[PDB]
């Protein structure tokens, strides 16, 4: 199976995508604050790219990868109204990318491992550890398994993501997490088919996972 069509689909506008909530998703936000965000970052996945952009605002030197063009195109769109000079954009396959050799010391992906094949995963952990400096961190948010289904999207279990992750980072913490998002009205259905959250300012969250790993 394969989502190209659709994210470029979303990232077009067909209403914009739900998870691009123009802000970087609030877990994440919480380690940029914690000062666990160093050195030249990767935003891997990185869609319109709003944690990139947060991180360049704040002197980092990053570089965002996406698949789709039309995210690609937006993030450097956004970048150069805000004048940024620090972050770049590139159209790029996280499961089989090169160039980047030692490269970055944080390596943050933002809800893109449950956004590619299960088989996917090994060539996606190789290309950015391969990408990965000495002692870099890496940070993920990803659905979890108990919060959406087998399907299109490949949501895990604590295990599972531990498992996947563990064969190429040292894992310092696996925690439950929410992943925000601006919903329609109605999705999903009613009743809805899936667990959405009602939060403040007009947000939902889904159910996930927030890992911390590094290399040392
Ligand atoms: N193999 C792959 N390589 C790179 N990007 C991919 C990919 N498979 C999916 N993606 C990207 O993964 C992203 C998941 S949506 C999350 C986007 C962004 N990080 C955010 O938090 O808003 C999409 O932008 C999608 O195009
Ligand atoms: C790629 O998974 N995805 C697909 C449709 C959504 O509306 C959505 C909302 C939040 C996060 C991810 C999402
Ligand atoms: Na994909
Ligand atoms: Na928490």
């Amino acid at each position: 199976e394969s989502l190209d069509l659709e994210f470029e689909s979303a990232y077009r506008g067909e209403v914009r995508p739900p998870w691009s909530i123009g802000e970087p998703q609030p877990e994440l936000a919480a380690l940029i604050v914690q000062g666990k965000f160093r050195g030249d970052v990767l935003d891997v996945g990185c869609g319109e790219a709003a944690i990139s952009l947060a991180l360049a605002e704040r002197g980092h030197t990053t570089v965002g990868l996406d698949l789709s063009p039309a995210a690609v195109e937006l993030a450097r769109h956004e970048a150069a109204k805000r004048g940024l000079a620090n972050a770049s954009f590139e159209v790029a396959d996280a499961s089989s990318f090169t160039g980047y050799d030692g490269r970055f010391d944080t390596i943050v992906d933002s809800t893109l491992f449950h956004s590619m094949p299960v088989e996917s995963r090994e060539g996606y952990l190789q290309s950015i550890v391969r990408a990965a400096a000495p002692g870099a961190s890496y940070f993920v948010l990803v659905f979890d398994r108990a919060a959406i289904p087998e399907g299109p999207i490949n949501a895990v279990t604590e295990d599972e993501l531990r498992a996947a992750v563990s064969k190429y980072w040292i894992i310092d913490e696996i925690k439950p997490a929410r992943l925000y998002a601006r919903f329609p009205a109605g999705f999903a259905g009613m009743p809805a088919l899936l667990d959405i959250r009602e939060e403040p300012n007009g947000l939902q969250s889904i159910g996930g996972w927030l890992l911390s790993a590094h290399l040392g």
